[PDB]
């Protein structure tokens, strides 16, 4: 079955403020999905340093991103910790954390829009170039499941019957008509090179063939 969750209300905010809002700069969106990557990365690491067995489920920590022309997405694909269907349903849109109306203050002043990262709040940036982004996830210590939301201040979760990840998270984004750009090669190493230089982990751009 299907489950349908509504973003509390300043998460809703935020996320109708990031799609009407006119911004020029929106790359900066895989920034944050690769940051938010490393840092599931990092605890998947973290964690397996006292218990190898947490690797039971893939030994590679690695960021893969993978465009399709003909589907129109950019998929960010991590092997890190994973969510549970608890961490997904208070992660992703039912909790609002305190940086999420810190940061709509914030751009109130001065601040812009390429700051969301430092409120902890990043992930949602990905609207700036997705009219829907779907979540597949899978951690070690619960089932496979898939979160999707084209905004409008819901979100479904599911199980989901896709190919088994093992381990790890995967951001597909399914991309505005005039956001293209991101699907092509030259633009995405511009992006990691400018933006994600330093990441401590294999970044792989896969590319497709004409
Ligand atoms: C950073 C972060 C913020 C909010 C919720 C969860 C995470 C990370 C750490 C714990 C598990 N995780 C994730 O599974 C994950 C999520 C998103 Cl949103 C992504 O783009 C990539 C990922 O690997």
């Amino acid at each position: 079955e299907v489950e349908t969750f509504a973003f509390q209300a300043e998460i809703a905010q935020l996320m109708s403020l990031i799609i009407n809002t006119f911004y020029s700069n929106k790359e900066i969106f895989l920034r944050e999905l690769i940051s938010n990557s490393s840092d599931a990365l990092d605890k998947i690491r973290y964690e397996s340093l006292t218990d190898p067995s947490k690797l039971d489920s893939g030994k590679e920590l690695h960021i893969n991103l993978i465009p399709n022309k003909q589907d129109r997405t950019l998929t960010i694909v991590d092997t890190g910790i994973g969510m549970t269907k608890a961490d997904l349903i208070n992660n992703l849109g039912t909790i609002a954390k305190s940086g999420t109306k810190a940061f709509m203050e914030a751009l109130q002043a001065g601040a812009d829009i390429s700051m969301i990262g430092q409120f902890g709040v990043g992930f949602y940036s990905a609207y700036l170039v997705a009219e829907k982004v779907t979540v597949i996830t899978k951690h070690n210590d619960d089932e496979q499941y898939a979160w999707e939301s084209s905004a409008g201040g819901s979100f479904t979760v599911r199980t989901d019957t896709g190919e088994p990840m093992g381990r790890g998270t995967k951001v597909i984004l399914h991309l505005k008509e005039d956001q293209t750009e991101y699907l092509e090669e030259r633009r995405i190493k511009e992006i990691v090179k400018k933006h994600s230089q330093f990441i401590g982990y294999p970044i792989t751009l896969f590319v497709e063939k004409e």
